[PDB]
Order: C-alpha cells, then structure tokens, then sequence
C-alpha cells in the first residue's frame, strides 16, 4: 500500500491505543471462580486456502463455566485492505465489528460479556494487535490468545524461553513475557495437562493480565480454549459449505 496509507493506520492505531483499559472493570474478572460470568465469546478469520482475499469471520458465544455454545454466526467475506505485517487488524477488525453488532441487536440477551480473539492484544509490533483494536471499538473486554510467539519488543524464541516452557507442568502453569525494557507484554500460559506448547495470551482491552490468563486457563478444555476453537471450526465448517469441500 501508499505509505500515506500505512501513515495513517499508524495514526489510528495510536489514537484508538490511548482508549485501551489495562485493568479489569467488571466485579466478575475479581473473583477467584469468575462468579458473574456467564457468557464468553470466541471470534475468528480464516483465509480460504490459497488465497489471501477471501475468508471467513465468526463469532461464537458460550456459556460459563459449561462451556456450551448457545450462539454462532460465520460469514465468508473479502479481506481487501493490504496486508502489512503489523497492521493485520485492518483487514480483520471490521468483520468482527459487524457480527459483534448484528449479535447487540438480535439478540443483545446473548451478547458476551468478554471475547477471546485468535491474535494478540497488547503484545504487538505497536501495542495494539487484534485483540486490543476489537476490544477498544466494541468497547468489550477483550483477551488475545495466540497460538504462537510475536517477537515484538526483543521478544524472542530462545533459549530461555524454551527451558521456562519445560518447565511448565500442567494446565494453569504460566510464566511472564518481559519486554526488552520491563513492560509485561504477556504470558506463556500451559493450557492442557498432555500438550507442552504453551499459548501466548496478552491484555487486549478492559481486562488485567492476570485475570485474563486464568480465564483462558478456566475455558480450556483442549489445548485450545473453547471459545476460540469453537469459532475456528465454525471458520473451516462454513467454507467447507460455502465452497463445496469434501
Ligand atoms: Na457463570
Ligand atoms: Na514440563
């Protein structure tokens, strides 16, 4: 893209970035057992393979602590903003933003009350990933889980960090991400009892970091957590219908 376009995503990411809450707002993300929660949401894109235009956005809600869905929606759609490393979120966010709406304004009884995202939050090339740039526009609490480590910040995939992952032991176990500088960007969380590669969860927005590790600690039944693995297969399910896939 022009750089005047890039000029200008950098300037929207850094005015949306000063409305990030990095603390927990509601009475439910306080307590040990997450007593007032009762429905968890779960959203994602997924390109169509072979292909880096079309894909599909999902939302998913669950309740809490069952686990169960009682609310999907998957929508194929074309992701025509480029795609600039860093800025992934401006080809992803507005989709999202639609279904969160259509969701308010169906049935708003079934709006979740927190999103996990596939992508990251606060732990980003510029502090402001998917999860964060979602969170900040619904204005929802909002917790980036990531399947894999951003080497943001000197975040980097060495060999400290892959001796504190032996170190992990079971689901809950988790350790911090420290920036180069002393800024906690995240935590590498264990997720399941029987799987050694640790998720990355980071704030995205209206969440503590804390707080979020053990809710996604409290969603997973599976390595990944429910929320999101949910919408990814409702993802793969729709394009498999959509485009006639065995
Ligand atoms: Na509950
Ligand atoms: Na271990």
């Amino acid at each position: 893209p022009p750089e005047e376009t890039l000029s200008l995503w950098k300037r929207e990411q850094a005015r949306l970035k000063a409305h990030v809450v990095d603390r927990d707002t509601e009475a439910w993300q306080r307590d040990p057992a997450f007593s007032g929660l009762q429905r968890v949401g779960g959203v994602d894109v997924s390109f169509v393979a072979g292909d880096s235009v079309r894909a599909c956005a999902s939302l998913v809600v669950l309740s809490f602590p069952e686990l169960e869905v009682v609310y999907e929606e998957s929508r194929m759609v074309s992701l025509t903003a480029p795609y600039v490393s860093g800025f992934l979120a401006f080809r992803e966010v507005p989709f999202l933003l639609e279904l969160v709406q259509q969701l308010r304004e169906k049935e708003p009884g079934l709006m979740p009350q927190v999103l996990l995202v596939d992508g990251n939050g606060v732990l980003h090339h510029r502090g402001f990933g998917v999860a964060s740039h979602l969170g900040v526009l619904t204005d929802l609490p909002c917790v980036g889980v990531a399947k894999k480590l951003l080497q943001v910040d000197g975040l980097a995939n060495n060999a400290l960090h892959k001796e504190k992952i032996r170190l992990l032991q079971t689901r809950g176990d988790s350790f911090p991400l420290l920036g180069d500088s002393g800024t906690v960007l995240g935590m590498a969380l264990r997720s399941h009892d029987r799987s050694t590669r640790p998720l990355y969860i980071s704030v995205g927005h209206r969440m503590s970091l804390e707080a979020a590790v053990r809710l996604t600690s409290a969603c997973s039944r599976f390595r990944i957590p429910e929320p999101v693995r949910q919408a990814d297969i409702c993802s793969r399910e729709h394009i498999r219908k959509s485009l006639g896939l065995p």
